[PDB]
């Protein structure tokens, strides 16, 4: 069986396959991508009842009736109860009942009289529903009523205490599990329509990754500020005035009986059967110290609706109001001089301070200014005030301002803030010149991994600055280092028209006044992509024999296996880079792989692949292929190889002639070679300070330009539901509801957006390229100067003194396997 | 299901339970399903660039 | 078609490339709905003028 | 000149402002924040490098 | 300057929402009718943010060029005697500080 | 003399410090100002040392 | 060419306002409306 133990803490254990926890929706269940959303998935309850132990039983939301729950259990009040079945007859026989604040309801379905569904109902009535799907497997009940099945809201029921079933199986293989869930908010990797594997907003690191929509997260100096409290205090400030209060209070009495009583201060009253219209203000909500110069009531419109059922609307009446803008009425939440003035200090609090509304924390302040009576910023908010009775000035600064985390390894080592105090669970604070810095690291660390423009954080989250005989090395070992380059960023193309139209035609008819809006767009993205190809063609030079000369078999007691591109076309992708390719987790927002010979014909739902591209969005082909590729980086490695030990023997030699090339020594750099090569692969495929982090840092600045390129796509295609302050988001519903003059009146909104989106796209793709550029042309030089080479400087090619380097293909870039001797075992 | 639009409409033989309508980021229908025979049409839009 | 395209470019020189573009749609398309079961209780509302 | 200095940018505090439920709103603008503030950490990045 | 101030001043516009102050919005009105309101003030600083962006962008690409040009003339002028008239000051070239 | 002779900008400081921002002792000075925002003056990558 | 005209092609869009000349928006409507309309313009010409 696949049913679990919930964990303390209400998690679903983090394997298991969801199969049959559906996504719900109200609508428009996703095919493929990741979603951040709320959805019922922390658990109170888990059940497993087998069809030996069905029998009647009802569930109330307080979770009385539940079973022996597996794992975890808890007693809060759960919003909702998730049936999964496994018996195929479900809820074709039997039925389900619900108990209601005011009655008792009944479910049941019937072909007899398909499978059409009906509900009874006693306070007795019934009614038609729905059809059964094909097969339901798992359904859902919410408290506020609303019911789903296979995650589609069928109905509502309204508020319900407890849910009972008069089912049995069909046979004893069956058996059904029953949960009691609460909304969680959740992010959720979607696979054909299927929940792959969710993490929850639970911890800081996860606030991260479920608001960069990324399961990966790089290094770096992310921002946050961190959760406010749910609940304030209030405090309001005020001018004396001169004390008087009118209460406004509208009764309501029905049938399927409004009146007002009697049709410096007011308030007021408002006393399965009110709208704000088109008032700017809301009635009630007018308490919340608005201002008016003067207000009228009669019996703007603000109509009185009555509902039955959130089914029937009935509009009792009207009341209309006419106001002046001004002052001298306002809102007050309660009915002859003086001014309250409850302040709380410290607490972050809202207020109303001199009719200016906002949260803060207020405090005395040290500050003696003259003039005014508020003080503000040049954006514009509240930053002090004058307390008229007594001169008192006070600030106003916002809770919560943002801090800098330091995530790296996926995990928080350390945070920028400007407080005194530790937060976030840390152990120690240091005061730096701009900043406070805390962590939980010890400072005995010597060397970081992230520059903080002027400073380094090491692996423990401690901030460092940076800026007679002798004890000669008896040998010299050899050392591994990787280097990866971008070198190519893959060209994208925008047909301005099927996207800022989506292909109707009218709208298309519409856009040509947009004159050459659409040309200067595309004909920058196109410019760019020629250039990009030809620049990235010139630079992939080739030569036959040289390429010839790499053989595994032409290089001696120095494995190169996995570097030696592999026999295909010229040749394969060799073995490191198919490590890096099933390595790097492919995006999950935007495929830049693209094959369209499929987009039309049809046999299944369309893929990212087309589905981007029925909005025009048409990723090219790369540049690059793999082919070329290989056949340029074994035109280099037999470069190289132009004996094939008797080269290295020459440089050891050069580096040093009577230790490096006596023939023992010889043998133990093969040997080291062979060490260091095998410890690299090992690095890359899976489970060295100097050697393994930097496979590290190749691996997360790989990780990081793939979703980068994927998260500026996702940008321009999600713009598309933005509906940029128009009746609706589609332009064909638009033209249903309208006349051609009003239309156009109204899709000139979503066309005049649009625009604007890809201006923005078009501006993400040409300084991405600029970034590339200045890339590539240091790759170029890396090439020239530390592979067809030897190194003259240290650093540049390495941390080590320069024996030779390799080249290899990669996602979008080259890895520069350099290699260094370093110094060992020194004797005086 | 009270969204309009414009499309071919295609028997498609991928089956999900899930849902009625499929929709893209885009929120584009990219397809929906026979609730009475479960077939799924897709929806593929006329004249891709 | 390429006189299609210049009325796009505004230009009665094309420099060579690749361009996009996209054919017509035509111009009667059959109408096509789907809905959910419902109870009917149809109403006419009728302006005289 | 040699450099400016550079500077960083958090969306949700500045369009926002605090309010906690246009935080909550701002959700529905998909990567709309993301792709800002990395175009400012990765040249800030550069510019340090 | 100008730049900050541009983007910080933006900050203050309304965008043609009833008020430039989200919490106005919120306390005049009811939520369904406020978030159809603040969706313009979200969009209007959307936009101011996104062009302050550009101007960062420019000017580190334009000051690329500046430092490049700048590291060649020290590494020329003040670690050699120039070899040229006018490059490094109308005259003859001796040092440079 | 020429850090003397350069007058900063009162359109918007250049370089800030934070530490003493939240303590509320005084009103803003610019750069909290700024920093209320969300702008965060990143400190200068050349320092004067 | 095609940038510039692009450039100059955006003064005729009204960007929602009631008319794409300040003038004829500022006759009709008195100022306090006016006003407010003609910054529709005002932000549309900035963005261009
Ligand atoms: C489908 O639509 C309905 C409403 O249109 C959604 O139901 C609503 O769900 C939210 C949270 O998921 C409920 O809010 C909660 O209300 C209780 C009230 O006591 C409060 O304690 C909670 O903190 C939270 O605020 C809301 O009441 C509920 N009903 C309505 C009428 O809004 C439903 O979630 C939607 N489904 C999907 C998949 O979007
Ligand atoms: C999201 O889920 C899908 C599966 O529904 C993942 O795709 C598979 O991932 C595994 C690794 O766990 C690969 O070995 C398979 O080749 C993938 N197959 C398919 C069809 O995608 C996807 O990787 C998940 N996303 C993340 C970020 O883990
Ligand atoms: C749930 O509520 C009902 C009525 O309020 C009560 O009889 C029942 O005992 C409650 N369950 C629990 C576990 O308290
Ligand atoms: C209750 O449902 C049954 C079938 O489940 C149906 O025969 C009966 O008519 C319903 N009750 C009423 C009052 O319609
Ligand atoms: C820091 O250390 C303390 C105690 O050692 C621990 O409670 C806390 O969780 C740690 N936090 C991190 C991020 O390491
Ligand atoms: C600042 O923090 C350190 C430790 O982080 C503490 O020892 C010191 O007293 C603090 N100073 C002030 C003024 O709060
Ligand atoms: C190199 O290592 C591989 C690892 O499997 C091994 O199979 C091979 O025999 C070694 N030698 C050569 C020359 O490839
Ligand atoms: C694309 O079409 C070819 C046609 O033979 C098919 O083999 C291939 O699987 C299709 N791709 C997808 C993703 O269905």
């Amino acid at each position: 069986e696949n049913v679990f133990a919930v964990e303390s803490g209400g998690y679903i254990p983090s394997d298991f396959a969801f199969n049959n926890w559906f996504l719900l929706t109200n609508t428009s269940s996703v095919v493929d991508g990741v979603v951040r959303s709320f959805q019922p998935l922390l658990l109170n309850c888990l059940w497993s009842v087998s069809g030996l132990r069905f029998t009647t039983g009802f569930v109330y939301f307080n979770g009385t009736g539940r079973g022996d729950c597996k794992g975890f259990s808890s007693d809060v009040l759960s919003d909702v109860i998730r049936y999964n079945l496994n018996f195929e007859e479900n809820l074709r026989r039997g039925t389900i009942l619900f108990k209601t604040s005011y009655g008792v309801v009944v479910f049941y379905c019937t072909n007899n009289t398909n499978f059409y569904c009906f509900v009874n109902t006693t306070i007795t009535t019934s009614a038609f529903v729905g059809a059964l799907p094909k097969t339901v497997r798992e359904f859902v009940i919410s408290r506020t009523g609303h019911f789903y099945i296979n995650g589609y809201r069928y109905f509502t029921l309204g508020n319900v205490e407890a849910v009972n079933f008069n089912v049995t199986t069909a046979e004893t293989t069956d058996f059904f599990t029953v949960a009691l869930a609460s909304y969680a908010d959740v992010l959720v990797n979607v696979s054909q329509t299927s929940i792959a594997n969710i993490i929850y907003c639970n911890s800081v690191i996860n606030r991260l990754r479920c608001d960069q929509l990324s399961f990966y997260v790089p290094d770096g100096f992310y921002s946050t500020s961190p959760i406010q409290s749910v609940e304030l205090p209030v405090s309001i400030v005020s001018l004396p005035v001169y004390h008087k209060h009118m209460f406004i209070v509208l009764y309501v009495d029905f049938k399927p009986n409004i009146t007002l009583a009697n049709f410096s201060h007011f308030t007021t009253k408002y006393v399965r059967w009110i709208n704000t219209g088109n008032c700017p203000f809301s009635f009630g909500k007018v308490n919340n110290f608005v201002k008016f110069g003067s207000v009228c009531f009669s019996l703007c419109a603000m109509p009185i609706v009555a509902n039955w059922a959130y089914s029937k609307y009935y509009t009792i009446g009207t009341l209309y109001v006419s106001w002046s803008d001004g002052d001298g009425i306002t809102g007050v939440p309660q009915p002859g001089v003086s001014s309250f003035m409850n302040v709380t200090l410290d607490k972050c609090t809202k207020y109303n301070i001199y009719d200016v509304s906002g949260v803060g924390v207020i405090r005395v302040s040290n500050d003696t200014f003259l003039n005014g009576i508020t003080y503000t910023s040049t954006s514009g908010n509240l930053l002090g005030f004058k307390d008229v009775t007594k001169g008192t000035i006070y600030s106003i600064t916002p809770c919560n301002p943002p801090d800098q985390l330091v995530v790296y390894q996926q995990a928080v080592v350390g945070a920028m803030l400007s407080e005194n105090f530790t937060s976030y669970g840390f152990s120690n604070v240091v005061e730096l010149p701009k900043f406070f810095y805390a962590s939980n690291g010890t400072y005995n660390c010597t060397d970081a991994v992230l520059t903080y423009s002027s400073f380094g954080v090491c692996a423990d989250g401690s901030i460092i600055a940076v800026q007679a005989n002798l004890s000669i090395p008896s040998n010299w070992t050899i050392s591994v280092q990787v280097e990866y380059l971008q070198i190519t960023s893959t060209p994208i193309v925008v047909d301005c028209s099927t996207y800022v139209c989506n292909g109707n035609v009218r709208c298309v008819e519409l856009l040509k006044q947009y004159t050459s809006a659409c040309k200067t767009i595309e004909d920058a993205l196109r410019n760019s992509a020629r250039l990009e190809s030809a620049d990235v063609s010139e630079m992939l030079t080739f030569d036959k024999k040289a390429f010839t000369l790499a053989n595994v078999s032409s290089f001696g007691d120095y494995n190169l296996s996995s570097v030696i591109p592999s026999l295909p076309r010229v040749a394969g992708r060799s073995a490191i880079e198919d490590i890096l390719f099933s390595k790097i987790v492919t995006s999950g927002l935007g495929t830049v792989d693209a094959d369209y010979k499929n987009c039309t014909k049809g046999l299944s739902i369309a893929d990212l692949a087309c589905a981007q591209y029925y909005n025009g969005i048409m990723v090219l082909p790369g540049v690059a292929d793999a082919e070329r590729m290989a056949m340029y980086t074994g035109s280099l490695i037999g470069g190289i190889a132009l004996p094939f030990s008797l080269a290295i023997q020459a440089r050891l030699n050069y580096v040093a002639l009577q230790t490096d090339v006596l023939q023992e020594n010889q043998k133990i750099l093969a040997a080291s070679f062979n060490k260091a090569m095998t410890n690299i692969v090992d690095a890359f495929t899976g489970v060295t300070s100097q050697a393994l982090q930097t496979v590290a840092t190749a691996l997360n600045k790989i990780q990081d330009v793939v979703n980068q390129q994927g998260n500026s796509l996702n940008h321009l295609t999600s713009q598309l539901r933005q509906n940029f302050q128009a009746i609706s988001s589609s332009i064909q519903a638009i033209y249903d509801r309208l006349d051609p003059p009003q239309a156009d009146q109204q899709v000139d909104r979503l066309i005049t957006g649009r625009l604007a989106a890809l201006n923005v796209f078009v501006s993400h793709t040409l300084t991405k390229y600029t970034e590339v550029r200045a890339s590539r042309q240091l790759a170029q030089q890396k090439v020239n100067e530390c592979v067809k080479s030897q190194s003259k400087r240290y650093g540049f090619c390495g941390n080590g003194t320069h024996i030779f380097s390799i080249v290899n293909a990669a996602p979008e870039g080259l890895v520069f396997l350099h290699t260094v001797l370093l110094p060992t075992q020194y004797k005086d």
